[PDB]
């Protein structure tokens, strides 16, 4: 089997991409935040505290006759950027893209935390992650991917997000016509339950290629591309007026600056971000400060390849056995 669907940036800056996700029966669509960085598949629903969903679809369970309760079981999770959820657990039909899996954890919520019930656009996530950091207990459960796995025709799937523009999740696949050159593989280390990899280094603008290793993860989930210091220090350095600001919580550059780009390294090979896509606009309605999309993860403890860079290229998750990362340019 296969599956593919269509992401869809939830703003004008890309800040987060939504992907239409078929759950119950009969089915009810929720547009979800594919996370490569979590393994957690959860859902705005009819247990939600009423005064903590302002906008979202929810999934109601007793209206799926495939719905089951899973007994006993609770979720809580917190993620990177501070936010959080929790809940109880039922198993039902789950699809994607045409992709269907029987018996699939669907957490559903009864706690938000604040910056969730703020985004009307999410109707939860969808981890993609390695099973093994699912908060499910007492029984953790399985990724979407997981569950899948052994009925796909290729045990990979693939992200494929757009600047500005729709993109597309394949799963059990890899479409040869939506990227250009080679796929370069890359391994991965499941270690930390991520899809986690070591670049081979750097360049910024049309400068020269310094090599060395920077180990992060490949995480859909996170808006931005977070790299060590020095780096960081290195591009922003090139932006006539850019600087670090502790009170907006990060690199700031002038609104009428041409940015860079930042070309990272897969192997031997080498994906450029164009100098736009590191532009998330003024950091307050009407101000002419302008927010960096490359940021330190200094404080983080690991570099995070988030949407700015996954964006720049076509990429395959690839679940064999030995798990590894491909990514070619487009």
């Amino acid at each position: 089997s296969t599956g593919s669907a269509t992401t869809t940036p939830i703003d004008s800056l890309d800040d987060a991409y939504i992907t239409p996700v078929q759950i119950g029966t009969p089915a009810q669509t929720l547009n979800l935040d594919f996370d490569t960085g979590s393994s957690d598949l959860w859902v705005f629903s009819s247990e939600t505290t009423a005064s903590e969903v302002d906008g979202q679809t929810i999934y109601t369970p007793s209206k799926s006759t495939t719905a089951k309760l899973l007994s006993g079981a609770t979720w809580s999770i917190s993620y990177g950027d501070g936010s959080s959820s929790s809940g109880d657990v039922y198993t039902d039909t789950v699809s994607v893209g045409g992709l269907t899996v029987t018996g699939q954890a669907v957490e559903s919520a009864k706690k938000v935390s604040s910056s969730f019930t703020e985004d009307s656009t999410i109707d939860g996530l969808l981890g993609l992650a390695f099973s093994t950091l699912n908060t499910v207990s007492p029984t953790q459960q399985k990724t979407f991917f997981d569950n899948a796995k052994a009925s796909l025709d290729s045990p990979v799937f693939t992200a494929d997000l757009g600047y500005h523009a729709p993109g597309t999740y394949n799963f059990g696949f890899i479409d040869t016509t939506a990227y250009t050159g080679s796929i370069t593989y890359t391994a991965v280390s499941t270690k930390q339950g991520f899809w986690e990899w070591t670049s081979t280094g750097y360049a910024v603008g049309s400068g020269t290629f310094k090599s060395t290793s920077i180990d992060g993860i490949a995480d859909t989930g996170t808006t931005l591309l977070y790299l060590p210091a020095t780096v960081v220090s290195a591009y922003w350095a090139q932006v006539s007026g850019a600087k670090s600001s502790s009170s907006v919580g990060g690199y700031v550059f002038p609104c009428s600056a041409t940015l860079p780009s930042f070309t990272f390294g897969v192997g031997s090979a080498r994906i450029v971000i164009p100098g736009d896509y590191i532009d998330f606009g003024p950091i307050s309605t009407g101000s002419s400060s302008c927010f960096g999309g490359i940021q330190s993860s200094a404080g983080i403890g690991i570099n995070i390849f988030g949407d700015v860079a996954l964006k720049a290229a076509f990429v395959v998750f690839n679940g064999a056995t030995t798990p590894t990362l491909g990514f070619a340019s487009k």
